């Protein structure tokens, strides 16, 4: 008896390249979250991955092991169902080093964390701290640690490593931030994991009072190979709403939108559409709301959507008022030392005509400094950028060794 509903909290998981995230996520929701060929060839993951499972607990049972993905207590005595929780998705970021970008803008859509730390590798590890600062920039600070691949190392080194995350961690916004060994591969002490989860990441309030608004993150065309033009089903936009909820039928655009070519020329046009259908996973709903990631009917031609070409833009309702920005204010922090690379540099105050990368929202966008004071820059944006609430939480990034490093965040101004 169950309730079939969406998702209500968005957990990320982050870490260190080939660290067990993906395998981690199977080990909780039974779901492989690479699904694109270029990954699965690869053997990494390189596109955002997303997996969802229930949660319940069987209260005549003894915790953790009382803790379930799925509704039976067979597993510890009663053959009641057990208590259903919510339901739970996770957000599956790549670790890989020039996919930063992209693990940026999954934070974006995280409520909260899980950190991936290998038991049979050195701590700490580059991708490892980088994560670790990213998560305090973003705000994502209700955080997990994960010791994985804990089977195959004896307790003594596990714990060994236990302490210098504890060292590292202590004096930091993390300080008091749970660690949790486990084998993502072997399923082993996972109900201690799924615990920790209900524990330490709590779902969070939703205000659906402010207005509906939604990162895309992909987009893409349903229509099977050969479809006649008129039985070609509408364009859809996957996403996370982070404020508000949308609802079927309803007057959306997408924000900033369609680039336009005018004879060399380049503009901007909102897209406006319509929700013909919303969805999470294979269950279909009426509404929308925050946590999980949501696949968006619209009447677009797919054209438009086909390989995530909308990637990084917003979507709001049709007369919403929402500034879409190519030079932008930001009240900036910059951090001391550049915490992704393996050699240890510091970084260089902003200069003046300098091109940076900035991750707003799900959006990533390449700028020149026009201005430099203090506390604030004002940048030139190479594509326009929707900025739909004040104070929105960017990442700056410098290109520092040929590859794109993060060094310091800021707040958009407005
Ligand atoms: N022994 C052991 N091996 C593991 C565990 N988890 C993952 N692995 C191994 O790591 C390999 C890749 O793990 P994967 O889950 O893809 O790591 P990842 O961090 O998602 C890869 P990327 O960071 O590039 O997206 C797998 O072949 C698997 O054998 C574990 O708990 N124990
Ligand atoms: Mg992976």
């Amino acid at each position: 008896a169950w309730p079939k509903v969406q998702p209500e909290v968005n957990i990320g998981v982050v870490g260190h390249v080939d660290f067990g995230k993906t395998t981690l996520v199977q080990a909780i929701t039974g779901i492989w979250t690479s699904k694109h060929s270029e990954e699965l060839k690869r053997g990494m993951t390189i596109k955002l991955g997303y997996a969802e499972t229930n949660i319940g607990v069987c209260e005549s049972c003894k915790k953790p092991e009382a803790y379930v993905t799925e509704p039976s207590c067979k597993s510890c005595g009663s053959d009641d169902e057990p208590k259903f929780l919510r339901r739970i998705s996770f957000i599956d970021a790549p670790g890989h080093e020039v996919l930063m970008a992209t693990m940026l803008s999954g934070a974006a859509l995280m409520d909260g964390a899980i950190l991936v730390v290998a038991a049979n590798e050195p701590f700490p590890q580059p991708q490892t701290r980088e994560h670790f600062v990213a998560l305090g920039i973003i705000g994502v600070k209700n955080l997990i640690i994960v010791q994985n691949k804990v089977a195959v190392v004896s307790k003594e080194e596990a714990l060994s490593q236990y302490r210098q995350i504890k060292q590292f961690t202590k004096g930091t916004w993390a300080e008091n931030v749970p660690i949790i060994p486990v084998s993502a591969l072997h399923k082993i002490n996972i109900d201690s994991l799924i615990e920790g989860i209900e524990e330490y990441i709590k779902t969070p309030y939703r205000d659906l009072s402010q207005k509906p608004v939604m990162l895309v993150i992909r987009s893409f065309d349903v229509n099977k190979p050969g479809t006649q033009f008129n039985e070609l089903k509408g364009g859809v936009i996957g996403g996370s709403i982070i404020q508000g909820l949308f609802k079927v039928d309803q007057e959306i655009k997408v924000l900033p939108g369609l680039r336009v070519e005018k004879q060399g020329k380049v503009s901007y046009e909102p897209i406006f559409t319509k929700i013909s259908s919303i969805r999470f996973g294979d269950e279909e709903f009426k509404e929308a709301k925050p946590g999980g990631l949501v696949a968006i009917g619209t009447y677009l031609d797919p054209s438009l959507t086909k390989a995530d070409n909308l990637l990084g833009s917003i979507i709001t309702l049709a007369d919403a008022e929402v500034p879409v920005l190519w030079n932008i204010r930001i009240k900036y922090n910059l951090l001391e030392r550049v915490v992704g690379a393996k050699e240890m540099l510091k970084v260089d105050p902003i200069r003046a005509k300098e091109t940076l990368m900035l991750s707003v929202g799900s959006s990533t966008t390449l700028g020149i400094v026009t201005s430099v004071k203090k506390d604030e820059i004002e940048v030139e944006l190479r594509r326009p950028v929707a900025v739909w609430s004040n104070n929105i939480r960017t990442v700056i990034s410098r290109q520092i060794a040929g590859r794109w490093r993060m060094i310091g965040w800021g707040l958009v101004e407005i």
